């Protein structure tokens, strides 16, 4: 098992690689001082849930009304720079602030975890520690330059933070000074952060002009066997297969490869994705944030939103609306913890268990519309 005794000759065998990559010991010692085994970040890590979360779940949360009025907010605010950064980066405004509202909240997530305690916890114990290493030696190497700081600097468990939500080897490879100071502060820079996420997207084969893609409807025979983000046919065979924009225009055809997305079966919400869908993907590497982005960018756009529904009667709730039910399941006497919208284990374990005495189906422990009416309570 793992030992807190092991940790510090495994941070006195880290400063011998640090000094080895030009992280001087005054560096090493400066930064690395009363660091202290954390090991309850393993208990995030190889951890089987309970419950599964659909996509739609993601969504309502990533892409609720407020995150849409934040963005549009920042376009106006960040009107001059957003145009700097497409000029310099060729990635368009609506993409970038959505990027940077789905990530970090337009820089205003909450870090649970100090960066330095995380990853060198990772790197001492568990079974990715070289992964660790190279982002805990990243970040020293961050704070040395004077990129980072803060040497406690918090983040989420696996190392991601600023306003970027990069981990510390992609800060170094991606991050800018786009303001010129001599400094890529991707935490206290808006600047340097929305250049940095225009650099991300262009480095991950970002083409100027093109769409992401967008939401098709596909007739009702459609085979859903030929939907995944891995099958792209060239954009003739899906006009061919009657594929048609929402609003029922044709698509472009000719020879450009395109994917179809159908995440919730063939007559749920279907989307054509172009090779710019694939470099957001990239930068979460999951369906959830990659349509998040996609969807939040037609939003600031002006879009109204999906216009096919997902295959529920108990669609998802925004953030405010999951501290709303979370203060209603304390009312009731559910010890969930802080009423903060995130829907953990213990708030899904109170849902579930109100499901059940309400006789709703599936007593699936969703924070959605059919609980959230259920169980509000006054001046929710
Ligand atoms: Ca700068």
């Amino acid at each position: 098992q793992p030992d807190a005794s092991s940790f510090p000759s495994c941070l006195a065998g880290l400063q011998k690689k640090a000094q080895a990559q030009g992280i001087s010991a005054d560096s090493y010692e400066r930064f690395t001082s009363g660091l202290q085994a954390d090991l309850s970040v393993l208990d995030l890590l190889d951890a089987q849930p309970e419950f599964t979360t659909p996509l739609w779940d993601y969504l309502a949360g990533l892409v609720d009304e407020q995150r849409v009025s934040d963005g549009k907010a920042m376009l106006a605010q960040h009107d001059k720079l957003l145009d700097q950064v497409a000029a310099r980066y060729g990635v368009d405004k609506y993409t970038v602030v959505a990027v940077w509202g789905v990530e970090s909240d337009y820089g205003r997530i909450f870090g649970k975890r100090p960066l330095l305690t995380s990853l060198s916890t990772l790197s001492c114990y568990g079974r990715r520690q070289s992964f660790f290493q190279g982002e805990f030696l990243a970040t020293l190497k961050l704070l040395q330059a004077g990129d980072i700081r803060d040497a406690g600097i918090t983040g989420s468990w696996a190392g991601a933070f600023g306003h970027t939500q990069f981990m510390p080897s992609t800060y170094a490879r991606i991050a800018v000074d786009f303001d010129g100071d001599g400094r890529r502060d991707l935490v206290g820079s808006v600047p340097d952060a929305l250049g940095s996420t225009a650099n991300y997207l262009k480095k991950a084969g970002w083409r100027t002009g093109q769409p992401w893609g967008y939401e098709v409807k596909v007739p009702a025979d459609f085979p859903a066997s030929l939907a995944g983000r891995g099958k792209r046919q060239p954009l003739s065979a899906w006009v061919a297969r009657g594929v048609r924009r929402v609003d029922g225009q044709p698509l472009p055809g000719g020879d450009e490869k395109a994917a179809i997305l159908l995440p919730a079966g063939a007559q749920g919400p279907a989307f054509l994705v172009y090779r710019n869908y694939d470099a957001i993907y990239s930068y979460n590497a999951a369906e959830s944030y990659a349509l998040a982005i996609a969807l939040l960018s037609d939003r600031l756009r002006g879009g109204s939103g999906l216009v096919a529904s997902w295959p529920t009667d108990d669609p998802g709730i925004s953030r405010l609306e999951r501290k709303q039910l979370q203060k209603a399941l304390l009312a009731r006497g559910y010890d969930i913890g802080e009423a903060d919208g995130l829907i953990g284990t213990s708030t899904r374990k109170a849902i579930q268990a109100e499901q059940k005495r309400l006789g709703l189906t599936p007593a699936d422990g969703r924070a959605g519309r059919k609980i959230l009416e259920a169980l509000k309570g006054a001046q929710p």
